[PDB]
């Protein structure tokens, strides 16, 4: 059903690429202290105009915020009814007058502080957009840790028009403990030393919570991790290896050309995709085009209302992601 990308401008968006989605969420602008929002950027404009011309359909909008943003911005100017009032008007007017069809929020993360305030901005942001038919989105988070205090489903189900849920970065620079997937669709068997690292986790967390399923994306990556100087496997299984040292996220337009996809190894259980290299000790956690392909049947097995892709961008120019999740 919907097909929900993340743009943030590493390469135009293409005429084919417009074609495939349902909705297209420019990132970032980010609002300052007194909810004034950054302008549009370049790269972001002209993938705006670029969707809309190859896609009458298309709904184009911004996401406000991200992961680099500090929360205690939006606490401040959601918690004060003033504030709150002001922040929505200038959202309202930004979409407007950058012609877009509405936005996405994207806050990491709501604490228990946030709960009942988070829940209060959208409903309120939604009755500001709602005349103008603009479309009402947030990012919601993987993990309990963030999604029990500061996550009230219901609430920002009946406020916005869909969830993107982040079903990824299940490991990543802060792991500790071995290698592991970006983005499981499962938890992988007996080996796995986690129950809740995966997309199944997360989506039937979120499934047991909101109202309407329809409301829901599963948002999948078009990026991997790497990790250099990785050890053998902790329990028998060459998903999880004993740590070297981070490496970086990689688009996987980018994976190819530093790594001989030839060696993917397809975890049957998990459903995620990675290459150890014995040659080199580089370890590669990413989602390919069976990956994605597992996941949409997923999402169709399960009536989850749409796919949402970080970032589509990342993809190759061949689409080889974009046209296997679709
Ligand atoms: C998906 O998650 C649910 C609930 O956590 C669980 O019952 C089910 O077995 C999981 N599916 C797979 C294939 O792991």
């Amino acid at each position: 059903h919907r097909i929900v990308g993340y743009y943030q401008g590493i390469r135009p968006l293409t005429n084919d690429q417009a074609k495939k989605l349902t909705h297209l969420i420019l990132a970032f602008s980010t609002p300052d202290s007194q909810g004034n929002l950054s302008p549009l950027s370049s790269v972001l404009k002209q993938a705006l105009k670029a969707g809309k011309s190859a896609n009458g359909a298309l709904k184009v909008m911004i996401a406000i915020g991200g992961g680099g943003f500090d929360p205690a911005i939006f606490t401040s100017l959601a918690s004060n009814s003033g504030t709150r009032k002001s922040f929505i008007n200038n959202i309202v007017s930004y979409l407007k007058t950058n012609e877009l069809d509405g936005c996405d929020i994207d806050w990491e993360f709501p604490t228990s502080s946030d709960k009942a305030i988070f829940v209060t901005f959208l409903r309120d942001l939604k009755k500001a957009m709602a005349p103008s038919g603009a479309v009402l989105s947030m990012a919601s988070a993987a993990s309990a840790f963030y999604l029990d205090p500061g996550y009230d489903l219901p609430g920002i189900e009946s406020a916005v028009d869909f969830i993107n849920v982040m079903c990824y970065d299940y490991y990543g620079s802060w792991t500790k403990t071995s290698t592991g997937p970006n983005s499981p669709l499962f938890k992988g068997g007996s080996a796995d030393p986690s129950d809740t690292l995966n997309s199944n986790w997360t989506m039937n967390y979120h499934l047991m919570k909101v109202y309407n399923r329809a409301k829901l994306n599963m948002g999948v990556p078009f990026y991997g991790k790497s990790w250099t100087n990785v050890g053998a496997p902790l329990n028998g299984d060459g998903l999880w290896r004993q740590l070297g040292t981070y490496g970086t996220e990689l688009a996987w337009r980018n994976m190819g050309k530093s790594f001989d996809m030839t060696k993917t190894t397809y975890h049957k259980t998990a459903k995620t995709a990675y290459i150890y290299d014995t040659a080199t000790k580089n370890f590669l956690t990413f989602d390919n085009p069976q990956s994605l392909k597992d996941k949409a049947k997923y999402v169709a097995e399960k009536g989850i209302g749409g796919i949402m892709i970080w970032s589509i961008d990342q993809d190759d120019d061949k689409l080889s992601l974009l046209n296997s999740v679709s």
